[PDB]
């Protein structure tokens, strides 16, 4: 009866859910401000155009996005813990809802009502809030609530951010340390730790989006635990089109530093499991294509790390055990966020209302 | 016992309205950025200087005439050295010194005085908690040029405090100063006041250089909100952007007008500087606040300036640095491999330390 829904953009489970995923992606004006008036029309064009290259990438990494598997694993593992940790909230049923990928919020919501859920928690898998990710996903949830649950059957609450959750910080530091063990001792303290997070379009950044600064907070907290032993730097990956994106591209920095450093390590700072971003962009692109493939290494993604899973369960417990169906920052985010169809009152969306 | 020089550094500000021309000349004579030249800049620098002087003099005129930077810097330095005499006896006589990059006294001037004072050890204490190659990096490159010209036989052993984003006294002074300023807000609406940490912005081509500034400022903001238990909505925004070029966004002014109508309170916090200057006294007080129709619900946090808790923090920072035996943070060699300058330091280990 208690629904724990993990949420993120998603990824195509099979090589061809790609064109559908991509179309859904570019059709969302809340993600990348392409055209407030013709985003969808423009989207199917961009989708039909980018499908070949992307489709080939999912093939070069096994033939699909591992997101769904890892998300389902994490969700149920977190629920098993809450069952023993929060017996006060009876069984905790794991759910997964992706913004663009397969299990869409609409599908998932149907189930939840069919399974008779009364209390639910939208658990954003992005530790750092961005209107483009969590915001978009919340605007979707609102649409679903209205169309699927008019009688306001389910009572929702949202975990909208957690940049410095203990398990998260502790899991990343442990993984960073053991990965450093692969470098030769006399050079270990010199390896540069490049925290690579998905970039953001300057248009979003300039709305005063919360994302940039929150990633920075996670990074610094990790370096404190590591006692600032190594040189570090927060850089950004991805980026699409001519429009400008954020501060120093992971790709350019790596190439520029290659000749100067004893080594480099990439850290998937903004995500919780493996996906096309790490398995391809980083592994086959940045690393497996550089002449320095040797002095280049990547920190393990969180995936099924138990410190991390325990940190998430703890994160949830603190959430359930309190008021606030959302953080103090959310109302400000929606005040600054840009959308054709936004949630006007966060207070009407999350709560009893029955 | 020979004196240990504690040197506070920062870009600077014209002490009095007449300094404006010299300040602006130096600024436009720097080609570590600004122009390219060497032979035809001792010229253009003075042309762009005379061209700007009027505007800038009117600004300082609007703030009581002159920048308060030198005043606060010399004071802070003196207060810090007085504590250090008691706290760090083996470096016994600690002498106050300031060295500005464009304002008086320039690096060369202060260096001459230190050499004539018989200083053996010196600490280049950057006043910026957040390192930027365009600021703390600029000072370090000038220091190097001066060391080579005014002290080729290096009688002085330098070390540098290049950053301190989460020093305890810093985070505590900002907390307290923010709570204090929040209390002069209604009460039924005090928790809803939005805290806008406002820092000097950076051009996008400097940010895309991999510069450290943006992330470190964010580190200070998160730590302050932690102390304050996230009771209030907040956001890190940027100011002072000028020119046709693209700057790091979330424009303070721009965002203040946007939120004005929909919020019942807004506070601006001088998150990246340590005392009053043109940015807070003029840009914010007279611009953002002063000319807005929401002046009433807009307030600015008090600058650290002479804050005692903040001074004690700087003392701890200096004590730790002196007793760590490190000549600079582990980050500095990365900043220099990423920075862009026409005359940079090639070896940081040759710049700092004993070279008898």
């Amino acid at each position: 009866p208690t629904g724990i829904v993990l949420m993120n953009m998603g990824g195509p489970s099979k090589v061809e859910e790609t064109y559908d995923f991509l179309y859904q992606l570019f059709a969302d004006n809340d993600l990348i401000p392409i055209s407030a008036k013709y985003q969808k029309t423009i989207a199917k064009y961009i989708a039909k155009f980018r499908t070949p290259k992307i489709e080939k990438q999912y093939r070069e990494i096994g033939g699909g996005s591992p997101i769904r598997k890892w998300s389902e694993y994490q969700a149920t593992e977190v629920c098993k813990i809450l069952d023993k940790t929060c017996p006060e909230t009876a069984p905790h049923k794991p759910y997964v809802a992706f913004r663009y990928a397969k299990p869409l919020t609409a599908e998932t919501y149907k189930q939840m009502l069919k399974d008779g859920v009364k209390k639910a928690v939208a658990f954003s898998q992005y530790p750092h809030f961005s209107y483009s990710t969590t915001g978009s996903s919340i605007n979707e949830l609102w649409r679903q609530i209205k169309a699927l649950d008019s009688e306001r059957s389910i009572s929702w609450s949202v975990i909208d951010r957690w940049p410095t959750n203990e398990g998260l910080i502790k899991a990343f530091s442990e993984n960073i340390t053991k990965k450093l063990q692969e470098f030769p001792q006399p050079v270990r303290d010199k390896v540069v730790l490049l925290f690579s997070a998905h970039s953001l379009p300057m248009d979003v950044v300039n709305t005063g989006d919360a994302y940039p600064a929150e990633v920075a907070a996670t990074v610094y907290n990790i370096m404190q635990k590591l006692k600032f032993k190594n040189p570090y730097r927060l850089v950004w990956q991805s980026q699409v089109g001519p429009k400008p994106w954020l501060g120093a591209q992971t790709a350019e920095i790596a190439e520029f530093l290659g000749p100067k450093v004893d080594g480099l390590m990439f850290i998937p700072i903004a995500f919780t499991s493996d996906h096309i971003e790490t398995l391809h962009e980083i592994d086959l692109g940045v690393i497996g294509e550089s002449e320095y493939k040797d002095k280049f290494k990547r920190c393990e993604s969180l995936n099924g790390n138990q410190t991390f899973i325990e940190g998430m369960a703890d994160l949830v417990k603190s959430h359930l055990q309190s008021n606030q169906l959302y953080s103090n920052q959310l109302p400000l985010d929606f005040a600054l966020g840009k959308s054709n169809d936004p949630v006007k009152d966060l207070s009407l969306v999350f709560g009893n209302h029955e």
